[PDB]
């Protein structure tokens, strides 16, 4: 709805920053609404979804096991590792690392997973292999959040991220069982509450993943819909703002409210 683009516009106003926005039909994949859809934005933590899709892909092909245990040391910890911090001693399984990266935004788990698959370049080739020639990962956590202006490293475009997400969750690239595991981790969010979830009506589905970076970078990807099932994909990125975290959350929440209200 154009009333939503009015809201997106206002948010750029308020934040004094670029907002990238897209709304995509899950079923048809058609573009419903857009705003800067082919501009680049840093992914920040929203890459972790893609990352665990690649892992799941390996597990579907027999080259990885969800139950495999990964051991690491205090040397591996990066800033913000709620879950990995706690299990230095005994290690964690692949399942538990994907759960922590996605449900708790644990930075070390992402790094450990990135290692297991061959690094940023391997993720990028995975993405390329499925038709996403725009999205690219170049660094590890936490340097991939630097958000240097005009830098193409670790960026995507709203359109590219959206259609890639669609494929992860509806195409034949992943087994049914793997796909649902993904949605399950995303549906279990503990950090994205003051974003889209705070405007979502009762009974609606949402599976999401948010990101934060330097230089006022904030972002979120999600699949949402009424009556308990996803109907569309929404992607919102922003960067270059001097606004506080809470004012950045509010505007994204307001974009959410207007999209739901004009559903």
């Amino acid at each position: 709805h154009p009333e939503t683009l009015v809201k997106v516009k206002d948010a750029e106003d308020q934040l004094g920053a670029r907002v990238g926005y897209i709304e995509l039909d899950l079923n048809s994949g058609k573009i419903l609404e857009s705003f800067r859809p082919e501009e680049r934005f840093p992914m920040m933590g929203t890459f972790k979804v893609l990352l665990c899709g690649a892992v799941l892909s390996r597990i579907d092909a027999g080259q990885e096991q969800l139950g495999r245990r990964i051991h690491y040391s205090q040397n591996d910890l990066v800033e913000y590792s709620p879950v990995t911090e706690k299990h230095l001693t005994d290690g964690m399984t692949v399942r538990e690392l994907c759960s922590a990266a996605i449900t708790m935004s644990d930075n070390t788990a992402a790094n450990l997973l990135l290692t297991t698959i061959g690094g940023p370049k391997e993720l990028t080739a995975f993405l390329h292999n499925m038709g996403d020639h725009v999205t690219r990962l170049d660094r590890w956590e936490p340097e991939l959040n630097e958000a240097i202006p005009n830098d193409e490293r670790d960026t995507t475009m709203p359109v590219a991220m959206a259609t890639t997400l669609r494929k992860l969750l509806t195409g034949e690239l992943l087994t049914l069982a793997s796909r649902q595991q993904l949605i399950d981790w995303m549906e279990a969010d503990k950090v994205a509450g003051p974003l889209l979830r705070s405007a979502l009506p009762a009974g609606w589905f949402i599976a999401d993943k948010s990101g934060a970076g330097e230089r006022g970078s904030r972002g979120i990807i999600a699949a949402l819909g009424p009556d308990g099932k996803p109907s569309r994909i929404v992607v919102i990125y922003t960067t270059g703002s001097q606004a506080t975290m809470d004012e950045r959350n509010r505007q994204i929440a307001e974009i959410g409210a207007s999209l739901i209200k004009h559903w």
